[PDB]
């Protein structure tokens, strides 16, 4: 009868509650408590009436509404505190409308952390509900409705009964698709290189390739041209005619968000997507790391102090930089504002107390990634070797570690300009150019993003889709498109090729940030959502 505080989960709500006195009852409403159900009535969305909508409680959660309504009442005031994105808004929205009474009854509180601190700040200058964001969030589940209901009936007629298409998967397929016919369409282009085998004054072995002829580059297509410059080769006199020294610095990468998360998570701990995300929402709600859905990279203030106080006692001078390394600024297109980090640098992976191992090798990769970020850079001795022989000239380059800087928490032989070296064997090698690469789980993602078809809330969800519906498959850690996916994909072009249009799918995620950061309206980016897409 004090405070009630809503969040969406059991562990979150088990969380939070360590930060919140005996004045705050904490409940939680897992997940979705409302939400959408002739073809309008299906949909529970009218196109043709102004976005009319009509929502209905889940299936059973009949309950929980109740379990709400009479403890709500019993209660002074009502704090939503779901996840800060547009999703959790509309969540807080969903509770505010189904539980009832007056506005300034309600209390919409942020955090990126659920610490003493963040959850502190957080109740002591409560926001109230963004109208924008939920009008946002809706605005996206409109647009997924419409295409759902409207294409996927025709998929049943055309192809098969339980195909399904959606908005963005389905450009998704597409990109899987082309890539496919890529590679087949492929064919390789001969080409030849040489290489030389030789000695230096002091005996020590070299190894260099042919670069130039008569000082353009060396590019032999067949047997015959390669025999001549070999045996013009086989006569020259080799001189070193430059050793270029320069120091060379490896700065780390910037401190994660979601896509990069799943990137680095993928091909550094052979974890899928899904499984990425479920670890990080985990690792989240327990209070171990900042939100797990950005796209920024930027890192508090306290966050920079503290990783650098932990540089400096763990590695010391040489490992901190100077002033701190920014990345990105706290304005993006979604809602965090942080990139994603522990939230405590103090706590290792191995300190975790009730996560699983998958859970705490994805921490350690985070944690890593982000006390890298905050390192100097790792500085190497480059060396280039500019042989000449003859009208020939050739190369060879190495390259020694002089400071590790950041990889800690992750060569030539000697010859001087003019020395001569001593011809031992020419290798002559034949060639074929090769296919594009296939997409990887990792690489897909990155090219969801470069695309702007993907947003940090789906990222997984586009990826494990379409392997689910059957219209690819991953095999030996990289895609292929299935028969099924090539088969979608050409009947959806053919009757809506502006669905099927990278930049349509690009102009409505980002229409939808406008929404979101009130720079246009959902109806009328829902009007020309619908009518570009009929
Ligand atoms: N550059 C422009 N200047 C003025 N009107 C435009 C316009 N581009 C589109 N419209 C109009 O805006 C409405 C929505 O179209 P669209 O979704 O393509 O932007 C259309 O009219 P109606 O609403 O009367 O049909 C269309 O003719």
């Amino acid at each position: 009868g004090k405070a009630l505080v809503i969040v969406e989960s059991p562990a979150k709500a088990k969380t939070i509650n360590k930060y919140l006195g005996s004045d705050y009852v904490v409940k939680s409403s897992v997940g979705h408590i409302r939400d959408l159900p002739a073809l309008v009535n299906r949909m529970g969305v009218d196109p043709w009436h102004n976005w009319e909508a009509h929502y209905e409680v889940l299936p059973g959660k009949e309950k929980v509404v109740s379990e709400l309504k009479q403890l709500a009442e019993k209660a002074d005031h009502i704090y939503l505190a779901t996840d800060l994105d547009r999703e959790g808004e509309a969540i807080a929205w969903h509770l505010r409308e189904v539980i009832g009474g007056d506005d300034a009854r309600y209390s919409r509180v942020v955090f990126n952390e659920i610490t003493k601190n963040a959850i502190r700040q957080a109740f002591n200058k409560p926001g109230e509900l963004n109208i924008d964001r939920v009008n946002a969030q809706q605005a996206r589940r409109f647009m997924d409705r419409v295409v759902g209901y409207m294409v996927s009936p025709l998929l049943w007629k055309k192809i098969a009964r339980g195909l399904s298409a959606g908005r963005v998967q389905s450009v998704a397929v597409r990109l899987v698709v082309e890539r496919e016919r890529e590679i087949k369409a492929f064919v390789p282009e001969e080409f030849w290189e040489v290489d030389a085998s030789t000695t230096t004054p002091s005996g020590e072995a070299l190894a260099l390739q042919v670069t130039h002829q008569n000082d353009k580059p060396f590019r032999p297509v067949n047997k015959e041209q390669t025999q001549a410059a070999v045996s013009l080769l086989e006569k020259a006199r080799y001189s070193v005619l430059e050793r270029e020294d320069k120091p060379t610095t490896s700065k780390p990468g910037a401190p994660f968000i979601t896509s990069t998360l799943q990137q680095a998570a993928s091909t550094r701990l052979g974890f899928g997507v899904k499984k990425t995300m479920m670890m990080a929402q985990r690792l989240y709600e327990a209070g171990y790391i900042t939100y797990m859905r950005t796209d920024s990279t930027n890192l508090s203030q306290d966050a920079v102090n503290m990783v650098r106080g932990y540089i400096s006692d763990n590695f010391g001078k040489k490992y901190l930089p100077e002033s701190p390394n920014q990345y990105a600024s706290k304005e993006n297109s979604q809602e965090a504002h942080e990139a994603i980090r522990p939230s405590d640098v103090n706590v290792m992976a191995e300190s975790l107390k009730d996560m699983e191992a998958d859970a705490q090798k994805l921490y350690q990769l985070i944690w890593r990634q982000f006390v890298a970020c905050q390192m100097t850079p790792a500085k190497y001795d480059s060396t280039t070797l500019t042989v000449g022989a003859g009208d020939f000239r050739l190369k060879a380059r190495g390259r020694i570690l002089r400071f590790d800087g950041w990889t800690k928490v992750m060569i030539l032989p000697a010859v001087n300009k003019g020395d001569a070296l001593t011809l031992v064997e020419l290798t002559p090698a034949q060639h074929f150019t090769k296919p594009p690469a296939r997409f990887s789980e990792a690489s897909l993602v990155k090219e969801l993003e470069k695309r702007g078809i993907g947003r940090p809330s789906t990222y997984a969800s586009i990826i494990s889709t379409i392997q689910d519906r059957g219209y690819v498959r991953v095999e030996n850690r990289r895609f292929y498109a299935e028969k099924m996916g090539e088969i979608v994909t050409d009947r959806l072009e053919e009757n809506f090729r502006e669905l099927m249009n990278y930049d349509f799918t690009a102009q409505m995620e980002n229409s939808l940030d406008q929404v979101a950061n009130h720079e246009a309206e959902w109806k009328a980016v829902l009007d020309h959502f619908f009518s570009d897409f009929t």
